[PDB]
């Protein structure tokens, strides 16, 4: 018989800190007097092939540091036993406890490691022992005999029954649709469309929380304040308040709710634009402030220090650099390259532009931009259909998508909206100018459709038009980005991949162990989303263009546009027409757009992930057969296309899942848009919005061209930059805007940086922790090839006078708005 | 014998009150006097001897007392055989001079007699000789009554005075001399200025002779004066209000400006923020020396305000539109309708290619090429298409500037190039902006330095090109301020004012169709020898040529200016603007048809021609009496001969022969000193109040210039913060702003071209018709300028946040209101 010490190391903290210490709602009570342990045989009893029984030992408290409190036990193991392969873990107090590490002592051979990182339930909560394997990883059918029972029944403990509404303590993982975004419990007008689960409403399923019915509204879950995740997914309990989702949470139920409170004219613009350079230099006087205090310490580039407290925002890097640049036309396409959408851009192929939409119902389908006005701007370089063949003209088009809508959005008080096309010029020194913008209001109100196109001009009028057809163009662009680029392609359709993960795929499948450390922390921000941003009269309807039919376009964009297998970079830029295949060129990509600084550093963050994606499959799986045999790694990709996804489950687009490269495309496909895809839409948000005439939101007024009353353009005649301000977001919209945008592209203290840190599996073996040295090397040197693209003057859409360097996709950075750095997952 | 009342009538008031005001140097009880000898004078000699009869004479008495007019009063008796009287000499007894409104006659039986005065009378005691006031009615020399020739030449000789001597206050002499006063090089060998005038090298129409001692420290510079003697009644500050153009910018120029440098010490701290220009109209700047005054706060009240706070108001650009001084539309616009409308011309010579030495200022091909040109207009037309169709247009600076840039490159705080900046006048015609060329000579065995910018599509390049306009700005804030403005109207005019007193007599009718274009203009010139272009005055302080600003402007008058393209038509013809053609509207085919300036000044010169045809041909029925006007043939020859000696050559002065080159002359003259003068002086301060719209002076040499890799990377770093460096200091920024804002300021008492006439204007039937006709005419225009204003085709005055026209608008109120045309260069 062998003796045997188990030491237990657990943090000190309690769940729902946050919510007490800013006010929405002791430490003795917190620490329990034991821990029932078991340590678990990798190997079945010989000859009677039945599994060992666990050998048991209660576990007591020891010593404190560092706010991590151990608990031991002194145990002896039988020599017949064989090698440890787990450890079973039952709480005895009342409350749960979370549990870092559990270290096994005494053995000849060396320390067992068990790595937990979860929180124990109380066993009155739920009564199921809590199972911990080593950091040794296996495929299904490499499971060690003692283990595969265990294994199995875990996966069926995560999976439930699919009813019941969720405890806080559960564990349960699975999906439903977007019924809880409305509130009509509160009012009819509250009332929203469920998304996902019909061909019109087609939608990414979330997490199941089982909440009860509104009796009201019967398809509409019943609000809460407290939306459930699997109890581990909850993140922000275990890490400091600058964490994510701690500085989210404070943003939006204390510090807009507090802006809400001085910003009481909901109707109230920019009298003058020296109003706006004061949100930067003297703030805004909030009195209301509930724990003012905490919250200059979560949230200081917005709360300072003295009673009431002082709201004030720090300069965007766009005025930083070029106070004047937001105006300059070059900088509005150069930011559809290196600004915070990169994503619309697209090559055009056919000429005229011509819509899709029923005539009989959007009026004439042709485009006004027409072929004389764009040679009338490009002459002096090419001809149309010159440009045509060369792949020189390109769009972000909106018009079809945007204009079903229009009738509806216009019926809301403050805010309008137009089908729209923004058409642009590749020149000879590789940048782009814009050549026209085309805004178009279908047949309404017995009126025809009304269509114009606008463009840079000779003459003030034209200008001025050209200027405000720019605003509605980028309140557009600002909702697309929003809606689409950001909330749907990276938080809200990954969020389907990491419940198949945990339903699926063991804590031990190498693959759960590869895709976790890119899953982290997203359900969890998700659900605050679904709480306040997303929601009926949540932040994103009160600001943005589309109003309370927001979050259904993304929805449209899903059901027309989105397909698992273009939305890896290759496949996207390949799908956009900017790159084809080309064994010559870098990366196998030729660019229609060369200095394109998204695409060019997201193309080396490709090769480098995928790199190590192939690394790591390849150790586990050595051909097809092995691939096609794991039927854990078969049943998680086949729930993801019939649950996850269950509105495309039939589209034939889905890749297949049968040999290590198809895995290899999958899992770079996934951890890219978690890295890259979301930290290149999400961190530049502050740098290029935050001056928000730069960005709007929303365009609240109609062009003065539009239907024009001779007193109404007579106003536009006398004071043009009135009616700019008129059009520009409200004080309220504005200062709300601005604070959600500033917490969004601030990276925590303890951001979890790509390729930075290993995880515990991954450098417990060898050959992996090797792999991953490569990884990080690769990741340090693109640092060093993309500092070096940022001083390259031929580089005109990175380098200039007065232009912001492209330093997104830089993987590594320090806590902050720094405009750089690149998560492993979507933490914010 | 017949019993006749004189009633004087005689203003209260004294001179230099403004000084005493301001604080810097009588009682009402002792201003004016006890008598006055009246002596009235009969139009007919003797019919028996031919002699002239002798005057009849009379003490006025104090009388009464009224609104500030005391009157004096006298009665006597005139013989029976007298004649009707033609003029009343004058004499003051009083120590101090007094100054008569006008001598009323009271008692013939034909109607009262009425002497129009407007003039200061000195004590017998500075000067005894009497004063001649005449009627209303007008005279050629040989129409003179008879009683009334050798009056009438005395007084002439009176105003001429003996060529030498030193102009005392109570003086009314009228000559000539040199501009040889704007120096000071006794009390600094740097504050030294050369003469203009004089030399083949420094050619500049003459000013009002002073007489002070010349320089103990060198023998071609006049003495400085805290007082600049004009003739005495030229000095109308004195008469006028507070609120009067000339007190307004002597309160600017000798208290505010003062007291600005006074706080604001440091002659290089530029401004560090955007946000510090706007603080100018947002906030002000507290300058403490100024409560030492507290009537400023009346005089200036845009101005000095409530430690007195100084604050700007928003110039009417701005008003309309925060972001119209980034566009380049704009930019272009304002070469047809901003301050500065007379400098563009047609490009008729391609490629462009200077006249300077080779072998001295580097190869004379312009870096603006075909290729370039074409890259921004082939969407319309080829670069020949546009030169055969007129489309190409330029303001080219270079050959004039280049010269100066090696010794305006020495001064610390300043720099400068050779410019060039070329237009495209598209389809609708609006002009954009195709380049500017920016030269640097071969200097400091450096080789030349050339570079051409244009509007781009990358930021690099697009600020690199508003630096270049930020120095062609400058370069043309220069020209405007010097030469549209300053030479071609204010300075070459003086010579023809000082000519009209010494050789017209003021009976004489052209003396009187002169006379309202002329006032005022003597004192504010004055005003400006001694405190704006003067060594280290108000120009030179904040301009780019610092120093060198004045010998540019005569410059510019030696090389170009010449009398017979003064006139609106020929300035025009001469820029190749205009062709003349008699199907076009005035006879005029315009290359820039909607051009607002030249739109509207058309309208007032063909307006103003016609009064003045009328006037001429009331009096001058055929060329023998043109040719037999001695007083106006010695008035034209010694305007050719001593007001612009240096020019006394030239083949060009047209001839004064008929009456329609009489009418010629005096149109070109009056057009100058009314609408020239109001359309580069009235706008000012819309347009470059702003100034980084307009900014008098570029500091800093573009980056692109022999570059650091240092320097260039702070110019990427932070764009602009060189802009900011390049811009005019905090303290040229606030005397730049506190001088344009008065020099824009219509008086209360503007007199505007066309509105009221003149006393002798009014006295002859048949010219009150005309100029009640003229009046109309311009009334008339007025309504069509306003519809101009609304025409949405004529997009260079009609547009979102664009100023609309109104410069050429003949009426006003007071104030900076960009509109109105005075009669004068009033200020
Ligand atoms: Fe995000
Ligand atoms: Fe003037």
């Amino acid at each position: 018989s062998v003796s045997v010490k188990a030491t237990v190391t657990v943090k000190l903290t309690v769940g729902g800190f946050l919510s007490s210490l800013i006010g929405l709602s002791d430490v003795s009570d917190w620490l329990g007097k034991t821990l029932l342990l078991e340590v678990v045989s990798s190997e079945v009893d010989p000859k009677t092939g039945l599994e060992k029984k666990p050998i048991g030992a209660y576990a007591h408290r020891a010593a404190e540091k560092d706010g991590e409190v151990t608990y031991e036990s002194d145990f002896v193991i039988p020599d017949d036993f064989g090698e440890i392969g787990a450890v079973l873990v039952q709480n005895e107090h009342h409350k749960e406890m979370y549990l870092r590490y559990i270290v096994l002592d005494g053995f000849p051979n060396g320390p067992i490691e068990f790595n937990c990182s979860s929180w124990v339930a109380s066993k009155f909560d739920d009564p199921q022992k809590r199972v911990f394997f080593t950091n040794k990883s296996y495929l299904p059918l490499e499971t060690p005999s003692g283990l595969k029972e265990i294994r199995e029944k875990e996966l069926v403990t995560l999976r439930g029954n699919g009813q019941g509404e969720r405890k806080s303590y559960d564990r349960i993982y699975d999906y439903d649709v977007y019924d809880d975004l409305g509130d009509p419990d509160s009012s009819p007008e509250l009332t929203r469309p469920v998304l996902g689960g019909s061909k019109q409403y087609p939608y990414p399923r979330r997490c199941r929380t089982g909440r009860p019915m509104s009796k009201i509204d019967p398809k509409a879950e019943t609000r809460s304040s407290t939306v459930y995740v699997p109890r581990d997914e909850a993140f922000s309990d275990v890490k400091e308040l600058t964490f994510s989702t701690n500085t989210l949470y404070s943003a939006l139920h204390a510090v807009v709710p507090a802006i809400e409170s001085v910003i009481t004219d909901t109707s109230l613009g920019f009298p003058l634009f020296t109003k706006i350079d004061e949100l930067y230099n003297e703030g805004i006087n909030v009195p209301n402030l509930k724990k003012h205090k905490v919250l200059q310490d979560i949230l200081p580039r917005l709360v300072r220090a003295a009673t009431d407290s002082l709201l004030q925002f720090e300069t965007p890097q766009l005025l930083l650099r070029d106070k004047f640049s937001w105006f300059r036309d070059e900088e509005f396409s150069r930011q559809t390259l290196a600004g915070l959408n990169p994503y619309s851009i697209q090559l055009v192929k056919e000429w005229p532009l011509k819509s899709t939409l029923d005539p009989k119902i959007y009026g004439p389908p042709e485009s006004a931009i027409t072929t004389e006005i764009v040679e009338r701007e490009i002459k002096g370089f090419m001809t149309v259909d010159e440009a045509l063949k060369q792949k020189k003209l390109f769009i972000i088009d909106y018009h079809d998508i945007l204009l079903p809508y229009v009738s509806e959005v216009r019926q809301i008080k403050g805010t309008t909206l137009y089908g729209s096309r923004a058409l642009f010029f590749l020149g000879p020194d590789n940048t782009l100018k814009p050549l026209a913008i085309e805004l178009v209001r279908p047949p309404m109100d017995g009126k025809p459709q009304w269509k114009q196109v606008f463009t840079p001009s000779w003459e003030a009028t034209g200008s001025w038009l050209w200027k405000l057809a720019k605003t509605h163009f980028l309140a557009h662009d600002a909702g697309y980005h929003q809606l689409v680029s950001h909330w749907l392609r990276t938080h809200c359709v990954t969020e389907p991949y990491i419940i198949a993960t945990n339903r699926q795929l063991s804590a031990m499948h190498p693959i759960y162990r590869l895709l976790h450390p890119h899953f982290r922390y997203t359900m969890e921000i998700n659900a605050l989303a679904r709480e306040a941003l997303i929601n009926a009269d949540g932040i994103i309807e009160s600001a943005f263009t589309p109003g309370k039919y927001s979050t259904e376009i993304s929805s449209a964009a899903y059901g027309l546009q989105w397909r698992f297998d273009t939305q890896g970079l290759p496949a996207d830029l390949i799908s956009r027409g900017i790159a084809v295949e080309d064994p010559s060129s870098p990366h196998g990509l030729k660019l229609a757009i060369p200095d394109y600084p998204f695409a060019n550093d997201g193309l080396l963050l490709w090769d480098a992930i995928k790199e190590w994606v192939t690394d790591y499959v390849n150790f586990f799986y050595k051909d097809a057969s092995m691939v096609k045999s794991d039927a854990e790694l078969q049943a998680w990709w086949t729930e993801i296309r019939t649950r996850g996804h269950e509105d495309k489950k039939d589209e034939t687009w889905w890749p297949d899942l049968k040999t290590p490269q198809d895995l290899i495309g999958i899992v770079t496909t996934m951890v890219w848009v978690t890295s890259g895809h979301h930290a290149a839409v999400n961190f530049g948000q502050y740098a290029y919005a935050g001056y928000f005439p730069n960005r709007p939101t929303i365009a609240r007024t109609n062009l003065p061209s539009e239907d024009p009353t001779e007193e109404g353009w007579r106003r536009f005649l006398h004071k043009p930059e009135n009616e700019l301000l008129a059009c520009l977001p409200t004080q309220l919209q504005a200062a709300k805007v601005l604070t959600v945008l500033d917490v969004l592209s601030s990276h925590s203290p303890d951001e979890e940086y790509l390729g930075e840190h290993l995880e515990p599996a991954w450098g417990a073996d060898p050959l992996i922790k090797a792999a991953f040295e490569r990884f990080s090397g690769r990741l340090k040197e693109i640092e060093g090839i993309i500092d070096a693209r940022n001083e390259d003057k031929n580089l005109k859409n990175r380098h200039g006078a007065g232009v912001v360097p492209y330093e997104l996709l830089k993987p590594f950075s320090g806590a902050g708005v720094t405009g750089k750095g690149v998560p492993y997952s979507i933490s914010i």
